[PDB]
This record gives C-alpha cells, structure tokens and sequence, in this order.
C-alpha cells in the first residue's frame, strides 16, 4: 500500500535537511519484513531497510522521524552526542519531551 | 480472563468508534503470525491477532491494535488521510506506543 516512491521522497528530503555530505547521502530505502524492528542500516549494502509488517502503521511524519533519527547515526557515529538530540529538535520541535525516550527505544538488544 | 479482557476490549473499541452496526459480524481470531502484530479480512469481518505477543500487550496496545483494523471497517484497506486523523485523535503518542511496543516485543 505505502508505495517505495513517497519512501524514497521522505529519505531523499530527509538528506537534503540533514545536509548529508556526498558519501554520507549515497543510501538507499527498501521494504523487507524485519524480526521486531522498526528500522534497520546495513551499512555495506548502504540500505536502510523499513519493516514491512509495521510500515502499514506509519504516517509520513513517523517515516521521517524514523528514517531521520537513522540518517543521523551515519553523519555523527554510533552515540546520540549533543549534535545528533539539537538536529534532531530543529526538524521535530515538538518532540521535545519525547525525543530521548524514542530514540533511546529505536535502538536493539 | 484474558480472552474475556480482549473481547471486553474489542466490544468497547467497536463502541467508541461508532460501528456498533453488525457488530456481532466483527469477529477475532488467535493465530500465530510470525512477526505480524495483527491483519484484518475485510470480507469476513475478522482481525486476526499474533498469538505469539498476545500475552505481552497492554490494555492500551491491544486498544490500539484493534482500532487500527477496525478504521478499515470505517475507511476500507487504505491508510487514507481520514484514518489516520481519527487514529491520531484517539492515540495523540500512537507513535511512542508503536515505538515501546516494538522494543518490549523484540526485548521479549
Ligand atoms: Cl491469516
Ligand atoms: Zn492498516
Ligand atoms: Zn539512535
């Protein structure tokens, strides 16, 4: 039903917002059924791959804040350092109270 | 209980979202799905609920999971913009609850 073209619209606005630098902004969204996780990076295959089981619940907002929150691990590293909460509160102001909470529960075992 | 606290769950949800009309056609049905958390066959009037997370959902998340297939009773199979306004106005932090419920299920 959510068609890899709005995907591939919300990663490409996503990167552009986030001012990815030239390798950094070389990745690509695919659909596949994931084992209890929202979102997920191979980082050599330079994907990031949505659950295709939870995709039917997510609105764009969700989408973007998703695939945000994974395209700042690539430009910052693996920790959610002052940099990473301050870009992630200028495109989500609203989620200021949320923000560690989800971020924090996005993160696996 | 258990059984008894879903169909309790589902009877309310039916009644809060105003598709009290054949109600008694709205069934559920246990089955395990892999790592689905539900689906629902529009034609049978049945929502099909993992088996396998069932015994760690909340009160509120199985609110949630059901009112998400019951909307495609109201809306039909897509996520048109109306379903997921009246989503939003029932479950205003539907996306922390999507969030912890994956992370306690892949915790679990
Ligand atoms: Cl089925
Ligand atoms: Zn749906
Ligand atoms: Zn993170």
């Amino acid at each position: 039903m959510k068609d890899r073209k709005i995907l591939n619209e919300i990663l490409s606005n996503t990167i552009n917002e986030l001012n990815l630098n030239d390798k950094k902004a070389n990745i690509k969204i695919k659909i596949k059924p994931l084992k209890w996780k929202i979102a997920s990076i191979s980082l050599t295959n330079k994907t990031i791959y949505i659950n295709k089981n939870i995709l039917p619940y997510l609105s764009d907002e969700e989408i973007r804040f998703i695939l945000a929150h994974e395209l700042l691990h690539l430009k910052y590293g693996k920790y959610h350092i002052n940099e990473f909460e301050e870009e992630l509160l200028f495109l989500f102001p609203n989620k200021e109270a949320i923000l560690i909470n989800l971020i924090n529960k996005l993160h696996q075992k």
